[PDB]
């Protein structure tokens, strides 16, 4: 919207979805949570206003959350990408899009609400 | 100081009034004016002011491309964010360095962020 | 577990201050009065996150120190120095990629320097 | 295009020489020009530049200041580089985003890395 | 011992050019015509620094893929793209930390994205 | 001096030092060539127009390069830092100047004048 900046969420979990979604929306920001890859990529593709992605690394199904980020990029280049990941880390190396950031568990609200702020500043 | 403050300059006053909140919530100061015009008579006057966020378009000029030009001039290091329901094809001519610029619509959250940011990286 | 940060400085209200600006951003604070305390920690095992430190205590040693025991540890430990003096010491002294606030600074400032800086270790 | 362009301008001939000389080594093309008017007038003609290196200073306006905006509205993404004998204040409030200032004397090898770095982070 | 470098392109006068320009600079290079004998080259424990590769090759895999396979080895490894078609496929297809070279390009700008990127290693 | 830039560079062997000197004085610099911490610091405090440093870890004796730059950072808070050293670089997280560089072996003349330039360049 005109009025609101929104945050596409992708995330499993019912305890976390909610966790995320809340500190987000106390941020400010309009959140559209999914959960899963294929929902995040569908939404990405339905020409629905996305400002920036929070998304998974594994869902319970292919497509990942590297997946959904690609997809991101190809309709806005300058998407704002952040990942957010329980154990491995290391595989954003190799399959992280230019300019993203990686969160593994555990991070803070701040953490979060900071990665994304920034992200979203630097568009220019 | 005692204080960190931030000149804040927006001609439309739902914005300038939620800016200012958010600012005040996360510890600054804020001295909330409505013109260029303004905002410059407040950096003339020489009051402490240590950050400088600045819509770039008001009602009549001066703009906000000059209002950080004359914060620049009293202070090279300030803080400068620029706030804009356009402009970025602007900025690109008009900035100042290691300026943000930041696009309506945005959070509370990228406002604080920014300004902190800028804040930090000085010297 | 918890995302911690030891956080160094001989003001009680000021530690205080600045703890609970940290903990209500949902960070775990270890709050201590002295450098040497805060050595004592960093070298007991104990899981630091982030250090955020004072430059100058009652008793030796000083921050500048603090961070390279910190990075002694960890190698890419977010350091933080608070100052009120000398922040040109900070050229000097300072370890890379810190940060330094210099009084004053707000609560979003201290916030916004120890989010970015653990986020960077991606 | 087939090659990487470099507008250069600095009313010192010597400097103009020694600049260009480096840049063509390092395998660029330049257009090498003595005055402000010349390098706007260059940017305005359409021809493909790739990045401007201009003196902030001429004898005669105008100035690097309004040579770097019209450089910028052409394309926003132009590399600028800025060559002064001062005046790092003065850039602080006059100088585009993302531009790189050298303060005289410098190298052959800084001009070289600043260009370069600068159209290698363009996008 | 010696930085290398392995570059890969598939048009051999590109080739020869960039190999010059980075041996003249102090490099060794590991100078490769497909992405598939760069993959070969980096799997065999060959000790490389830093890779330069083309997009789009003859056969297949892409230089996207290059890069995957460099940074499941080094996950820091300093990677250059050169590219002439798209060069906006890389917002979605680079590595984090990566450049991307658009053709026309000079010397000095590969001489200067492999230093800055080796050097950022620390 | 007005036309020039100075590098101070301190290196302990002769091989490298004329090495390393060479490669700064083909690409424009005046180099200032020292054998050691103690003399690159009385250099330092001289009151030399010196405009960047580059300078071994190790030397014969104490002070070590660490110590050099704290020096060279106490006369010009902004002072362009590049480290040169041969093994542990590791040691630079806990004891380098904020925004040095550290080089190394082996790396190139280019990596070296890159570092220089970049950090002068950063200046502003």
């Amino acid at each position: 919207s005109l009025e609101a900046v929104t945050i596409l969420l992708a995330d499993d979990e019912a305890i976390l979805l909610l966790d995320f979604e809340s500190t987000l929306t106390d941020a400010g920001f309009l959140v559209t949570a999914v959960s899963s890859g294929a929902k995040a990529i569908e939404m990405l593709k339905s020409g629905a206003a996305i400002d920036g992605v929070v998304t998974d690394i594994r869902f319970c199904q292919p497509p990942d959350g590297w997946q959904v980020a690609r997809v991101a990029r190809e309709i806005d280049p300058n998407m704002p990408i952040v990942y957010i990941s329980g154990h491995a880390a290391l595989e954003w190396a190799s399959n992280g899009v230019p300019d993203s950031i990686i969160l593994e568990k555990p991070f803070t609200s701040a953490q979060l609400i900071t990665a994304v702020s920034q992200l979203l500043n630097a568009r220019e």
